[PDB]
């Protein structure tokens, strides 16, 4: 979809090229699964895309 | 020191060469706690060295 | 239904008799999503049925 | 009373006697981090005491 799917809960500052920087409460759009325990997403606040540790975000209320 | 400082609470599978693999409850000797929220540590179970997202581990208690 | 509906993302060790024990990645068949934010499900790995805090599992990515 | 140790990230409505009700963002003073992944704590907003699933809260003051 095009709507927010997750919200970051921990600050994440990249050290690697493919990573997505996160600020607490950052809205995230995740569209694929993980397996690696890493999520690939679009940060709706910064407009950047990349991966981050899966447990650094929570699915938006259901 | 050389005693456990933290315990992993989330599974972490390295995606990058410098990362440290973690399994929940792994005893960790955290040596570096960096400004960018990445921690450098020795995994006391596996014997490996590497970095991982800071919030994947919590300090030991008691 | 007879195919996985949700995936457990945190380990959950029951403290009460009606709870369903969970291990990360456990394939769950959620049969009821209660209004008090607890899910009733069948654990496809253990063959047991029980309840657990709703946020311990996420819907599978179709 | 000591200082806040954790913050609730998920809504938790008790179904059992000994449980502590949580609202997202509730300040928590965790007195015991049990080995069965349940936390015994004081809810600094409601003033209540009880247990809750460990992964429903995150540590503060990293
Ligand atoms: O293994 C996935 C299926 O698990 C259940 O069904 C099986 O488990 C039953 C008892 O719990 C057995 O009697 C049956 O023979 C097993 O195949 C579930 O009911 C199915 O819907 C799942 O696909």
């Amino acid at each position: 979809g095009s709507e927010q799917t997750h919200r970051a809960i921990f600050r994440f500052v990249p050290r690697h090229e493919d990573e997505l920087e996160l600020e607490v409460d950052d809205p995230l759009l995740v569209e694929l699964q993980a397996e690696d325990y890493w999520y690939e997403a679009y940060n709706m606040r910064t407009g950047a895309r990349g991966v981050f540790p899966a447990y650094y975000a929570i699915e938006v209320t259901k």
